[PDB]
């Protein structure tokens, strides 16, 4: 940790690790250079209430536990010199680092068939974004999603909600097919064409022609607006010209260390060692930005600590459902607690390999989350029939481990 | 480049890296663990030359332009701390280092349904190994080979030379499904077939009763050996165990750089960047191991040298085959030069994306693999009718751009 911390990128990741930094007791210079000329905020409730309501300041990070930070928001990081340790900014400043954090998080991948497109065609990532789509939300207004993924999905619960006709566009067979698992996301599809929203399955976009979208299997869809949500793409442009090891993503061990000595990266950017599978993956997840952002300065300023070693969990809230994920989505076994039903939906996955827990899910079932994360992260290896069992307590069952 | 270096593994890799200090004119301290006990020698001649002729003073690498170079051979290195910049050895000494590499390799995976066998089951990387087998490999034995990659394929030509009988089971459709375009692959399980080669595509071993080999459709090999060649794993245990990226091999970024400050990587234990596909990889070709044991060194003496920049590429002798492959296995375009047939083999494919060349097979035509390999290198688009056209000197359009 050597003074001044130069960090890229204002989202959450950043936020996290700047407030930690300050917390963990480093008092040396911090600068955050941040692309948008936003105070810095949360992503996840622009495809929920602040698509809905509108009031971006209740959805701004709390920068209070980082003190003593210049946040040069509205400025682009265009190129570090790694071997000079600076960077080079679009205003035409250079600002010194002693230590470089890349916390520039990722983009919304563009759909090839609609580039040149003439109807209204967004992705949703930033506010910017939120307010443009909202500007178009009108009740009975035609909407399309492409990709059927946590946020066209989050999406496709608020348009209908607000009276939006919502058609979505999926190249997979199922919804969800990165990070849920199977049984959750037969139901999510359920769930979603019961509130009305039209799902075309294992379809993809070949173009559009005057406010049409064309699909592979030859037909159309006509939409007011397409919102594309297709995935991310990780904001690793200024690492790879700098020759930092990246793919798709800046590759980091668990002190969030890069391949260029002096350069961390953390949150959406990084590709990182899922310690459940053992394998680097881009961990994209709303935890994953704070809890990562928090070990990777709490290391920087005390090397005894350990590396960051959470397990994976995300939320995702689609109307009705309240979905927790935690874990992998498969092992070679799962175990439903409760019933899968669309009449009060309330039910637990647990996902098991060689009887370890690794994975679970809850949908409107909150209180059992927090004692199978702890099952999770101890690799507990419970009783099969005891975890079926509806008589069996979760919470007394993680603390008799 | 901090003096002393220290080269964990003493393969093909650390000689030429080794080497290339020396010629570059680093004159320091240079210690090399190796944990085979046999002067460093070149693994392709275990599956052809020396299989067949014995001679383990025929294979050995020329380490005469890396002079004062202790190897310590027969010692593994256990273990290395970074901080204190320490490698602590199987014969209880320690090394300390300036900078460390590692260029410990990988091993081959091995078989989960055979562990328990009661057969003779080898796997062939050492020359042990090489010597294990060639001491079973007498005319009109039967032996078994698992997996149609490169080296099965290389063994099963040898072994056919030496009238053994030969059987192989691949669990794809198609042979050398990782590196070698369909064309290849369909021609090349001709050629084998022909020379009474017993294939069997789309099987996989579920494992062996006393001396018979048991597949997934539910039949019997009976072998008096197994060779198991089904790919390998990255030695990169020392690695993960010290806090490096690593996920079945080391990240490395254009300098061999790890993601641990003083810590280098290079060769076939390495994950890195194809400059081709744009995707890290481990590239386990003996050009790569030579040649980016080369850059990593070259740019350790002298920080100005670029990174390692080397399209991939390689040979496979397979009896009266001589393949030699470069770049991509496909594009969106195939152009094939001669005819592909059993009767004299002679010809040359190149992929084609977008019409710039991005790969190319020779079989028995090493005239046009070079002026193909340079037509790569510079991402050329020549006309796609002078490719195909007969009259056409590779060499000639090759430096005609
Ligand atoms: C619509 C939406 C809904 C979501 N809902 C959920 C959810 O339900 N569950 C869940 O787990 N997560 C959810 N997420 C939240 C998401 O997980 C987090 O926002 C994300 O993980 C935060 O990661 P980050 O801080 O690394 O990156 P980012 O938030 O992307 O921040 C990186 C910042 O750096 C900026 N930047 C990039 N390059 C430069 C540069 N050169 N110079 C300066 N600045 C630069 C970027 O523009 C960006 O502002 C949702 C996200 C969105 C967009
Ligand atoms: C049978 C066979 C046929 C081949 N034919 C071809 C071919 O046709 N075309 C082609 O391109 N390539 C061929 N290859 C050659 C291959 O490409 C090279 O041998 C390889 O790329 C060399 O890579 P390396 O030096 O990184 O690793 P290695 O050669 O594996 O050397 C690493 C060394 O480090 C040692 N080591 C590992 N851990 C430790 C430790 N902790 N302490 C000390 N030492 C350690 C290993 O045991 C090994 O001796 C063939 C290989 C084999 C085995
Ligand atoms: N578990 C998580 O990783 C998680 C959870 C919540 C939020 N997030 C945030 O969301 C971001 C990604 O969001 P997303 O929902 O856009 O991506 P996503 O990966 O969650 O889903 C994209 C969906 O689009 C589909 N798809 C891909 N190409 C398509 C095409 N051409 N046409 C139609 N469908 C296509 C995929 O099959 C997938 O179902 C992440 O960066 C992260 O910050 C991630
Ligand atoms: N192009 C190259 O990467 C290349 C070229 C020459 C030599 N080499 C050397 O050879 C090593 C790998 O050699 P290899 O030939 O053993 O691996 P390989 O990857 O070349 O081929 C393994 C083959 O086994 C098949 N396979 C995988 N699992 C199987 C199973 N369970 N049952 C049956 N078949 C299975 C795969 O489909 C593949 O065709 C590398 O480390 C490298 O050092 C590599």
């Amino acid at each position: 940790l050597k003074a001044p911390v130069v960090v890229l990128g204002a989202g959450l990741a950043s936020v996290s690790f700047v407030a930690e930094l300050r917390q963990a007791g480093y008092q040396g210079l911090i600068t955050v250079v941040g692309d948008e000329a936003e105070r810095p905020y949360d992503r996840p409730p622009l495809s929920k209430d602040f698509m809905a309501h509108g009031d971006a300041e209740k959805i701004r990070l709390d920068c209070k536990r980082a003190p003593e930070v210049e946040w040069l928001l509205g400025v682009t990081a265009q190129s570090f010199d790694p071997q000079a340790h600076t960077v080079a900014l679009s205003d035409g400043r250079t600002l010194p680092y002693g230590t470089l954090v890349l916390a520039t998080g990722a983009a919304p991948r563009a759909l090839p068939t609609l580039q040149g497109a003439t109807m209204p065609v967004h992705t949703l990532r930033t506010l910017e974004d939120a307010r443009r789509i909202q500007a178009g939300l009108r009740p009975q207004s035609r909407l399309l999603i492409v990709g059927g993924g946590v946020i066209g999905l989050e999406l496709a619960a608020t348009a209908r909600t607000a009276g939006v006709h919502v058609s979505l566009v999926e190249t997979q067979p199922r919804l969800m097919s990165r990070a849920a698992p199977a049984t959750l996301a037969d139901f999510v599809a359920r769930y979603h064409a019961a509130q009305g929203v039209d799902l075309r399955f294992e379809r993809s976009v070949t173009g559009s022609v005057d406010g049409v979208v064309l699909l592979d299997d030859g037909t159309r869809i006509a939409a007011d607006m397409v919102v594309v949500g297709i995935g991310v793409l990780a904001n690793d442009a200024l690492a790879r010209a700098a020759g930092l090891a990246c793919d798709d993503g800046i590759f980091v061990d668990a002190y969030g260390r890069t391949t260029c000595p002096d350069v961390y990266a953390l949150g959406d950017v990084t590709r990182q060692r899922n310690p459940l599978s053992g394998r680097f993956e881009r961990i994209e997840t709303w935890s994953n930005a704070q809890n990562q952002g928090i070990a990777v300065a709490r290391h920087l300023v005390d090397p005894t600590a350990p590396g960051y070693a959470e397990l994976p969990w995300y939320w995702s809230d689609q109307g009705a459902l309240r979905i927790q994920v935690a874990g992998l989505a498969s092992g070679d076994e799962e175990i439903v607690r409760g019933e899968v039903s669309l009449d009060a939906p309330k039910f637990t996955l647990i996902e098991l390999q060689k009887g370890r827990i690794v994975g679970a899910t809850c949908v409107n079932n909150a209180r059992d989350f927090a004692p199978l994360r702890r099952l999770l992260a101890v690799g507990a290896k419970p009783d099969r029939a005891a975890l079926a069992d509806p008589a069996t307590d979760l919470r007394k069952l993680a603390a008799a481990v």
